[PDB]
């Protein structure tokens, strides 16, 4: 049966090399299987790699990008000069070394390191993992990565061209539940985007909907909005997407069930992992990905705030009854 040298069982012999890069990533890149900055930086990288894909550029006779091809590593010299790719160089070099040492393609390595990093974060779904993407890539065209100062129309058009519906854009944003910022306001380095930057949960959707009350740093940084409590950072595109009529009802439905959020995110990520590829030409090695520990906490409106403090923006469905916490307002420490 396909037994790999280490004695694990898998579906196909092409999956066996991935048990070795699992060990290396967990011990080294993830510093003992932790859910800290390397996982958050890999999640920006998989998005920035895969979104360099534009059918409208191809239609106009231009190169439109190869999608999830590892071009952000193979052509980092040109892609890391793009505005959205700051604070990624160290992570890209660590990944380059693993790819070269294990003989796997860069596009596959990024997808694999995303599924493995998320498995270290409580509450995460098991992401699908496909292997076989060609290692050959051309540099991504510029201006294909949505930025935090863009309007909701600009973001939905860019994501729509890549292939995502407005609903899938909200689903994909569940990754900001494991997030902080470093380059928008350097004065409050690693300020989290929700109160549990180490748990994949619904808190990001709940807390971006809360009324912006607090300025967390000495000044406001690029595309920064008032947040609901000390230490939390709120990005303008996230504030706008939570409130815009085209995305507000899907954003609201993501607040009460970690289970629904996880399924929707896993589906949207599987679609993003094969942009520029035919998934029927890839081999499924999903059984190499381990289970994350379960998250047993329930969704809550933190620190004494109530439903009266969230700015309900979906005019059709009433806000879900979420639990409240009898606390003083929290102050978040930097994400680890
Ligand atoms: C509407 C599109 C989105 C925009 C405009 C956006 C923008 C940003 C920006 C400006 C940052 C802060 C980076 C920094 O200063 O360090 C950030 C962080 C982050 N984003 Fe996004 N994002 C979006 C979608 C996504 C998606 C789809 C994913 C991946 C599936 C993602 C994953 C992350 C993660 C995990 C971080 C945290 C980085 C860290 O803590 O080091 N983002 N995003
Ligand atoms: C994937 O392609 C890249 C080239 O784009 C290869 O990367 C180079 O690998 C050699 C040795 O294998 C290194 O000395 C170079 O420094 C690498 N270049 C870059 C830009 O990183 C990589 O080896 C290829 N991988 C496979 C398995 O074919
Ligand atoms: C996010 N980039
Ligand atoms: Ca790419
Ligand atoms: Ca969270």
């Amino acid at each position: 049966s396909v037994t790999c040298p280490g004695g694990q069982s898998t579906s196909n012999s092409q999956c066996c090399v991935w048990f070795d890069v699992l060990d290396d990533l967990q011990t080294n890149f993830y510093q003992g299987s932790k859910c800290e900055s390397p996982v958050r930086k890999i999640l920006r990288i998989v998005f920035h790699d895969a979104i360099g894909f534009s059918p409208a550029l191809t239609a106009a006779g231009q190169f439109g990008g190869g999608g999830a091809d590892g071009s952000i590593i193979a052509h980092s010299n040109i892609e890391l000069a793009f505005p959205a790719n700051g604070g990624l160089t160290d992570t890209i070099e660590a990944l380059r070394a693993v790819g070269i040492n294990h003989g796997v393609s860069f596009g596959d390595l990024i997808q694999f390191a995303t599924a493995v990093g998320m498995s270290n974060c409580p509450g995460s779904p098991r992401l699908e993992f496909l292997t076989g993407r060609s290692n050959s890539s051309q540099p991504s065209p510029p201006s294909l990565i949505p930025g935090p100062g863009n309007t909701v129309t600009a973001i939905l058009d860019r994501m729509g061209d890549a292939g995502f519906s407005p609903d899938e854009v909200v689903d994909l944003l569940a990754a900001h539940s494991l997030a902080s910022q470093e380059g928008l306001n350097s004065a409050i380095f690693r300020s989290p985007l929700d109160s549990t930057p180490q748990v994949f949960d619904t808190q990001f959707y709940i807390e971006t909907l809360l009324k912006g009350t607090t300025q967390p740093g000495p000044s406001l940084g690029f595309a920064e909005e008032l947040s609901p409590f000390p230490g939390e950072f709120r990005m303008r595109s996230d504030a706008l997407l939570a409130r815009d009529s085209r995305t507000a009802c899907r954003w609201q439905s993501m607040t009460s069930s970690n289970e629904v959020m996880g399924q929707r995110y896993r589906a949207a990520m599987a679609k993003m992992s094969v942009l520029g590829f035919d998934r029927n030409a890839l081999t499924d090695c999903s059984d190499v990905i381990p289970s994350a520990v379960s998250n047993n906490a329930a969704p809550v409106i933190p620190g004494g705030l109530t439903v009266d403090d969230i700015e309900v923006s979906c005019p059709s469905e009433p806000f879900p009854e979420i639990a409240t916490a009898s606390g003083p307002l929290p102050s978040l420490a930097p994400a680890p």
